[PDB]
């Protein structure tokens, strides 16, 4: 249950749909388990326990696969040593094509349910 958490290196990410600032598996799940969303719906959030770290929550037939997004010291973000990206952008822009290793291929970014206030972007 989240209200409004935001704060990442690239403020621009705030516009990204799959991006949900810093939320908990619970908040992210409810979003994935949603109806409108189907197998493929993904969303990255900022680890709660630790700062900076991210988590890629993807939906696969009602199931939420939590993928720990690790970061390097020379690169940026990477879900699998096999491949590495620079920003959350190129992170999804790639997989979106194929699910190399991933249980499922990223189809579309999760939705953004409004809790308090109108919509904007």
């Amino acid at each position: 249950g989240s209200s409004g958490s935001s704060g990442a290196e690239d403020r621009s990410l705030q516009a990204e749909p799959w991006f949900f600032g810093a939320i908990k598996r619970a908040d992210a799940e409810k979003q994935l388990l949603y109806s409108e969303n189907q197998t493929g719906a993904f969303l990255i959030r900022e680890s709660e326990s630790q700062k900076g770290d991210f988590s890629l929550s993807v939906l696969d037939e009602g199931v939420v696969k939590h993928y720990r997004i690790r970061r390097l010291d020379e690169g940026g973000f990477f879900l699998t040593r096999r491949k590495v990206f620079s920003t959350l952008n190129e992170f999804v822009n790639y997989y979106t094509t194929t699910s190399d290793g991933l249980c499922v291929k990223l189809e579309k970014p999760c939705l953004k349910i409004q809790v308090s206030g109108p919509s904007s972007g």
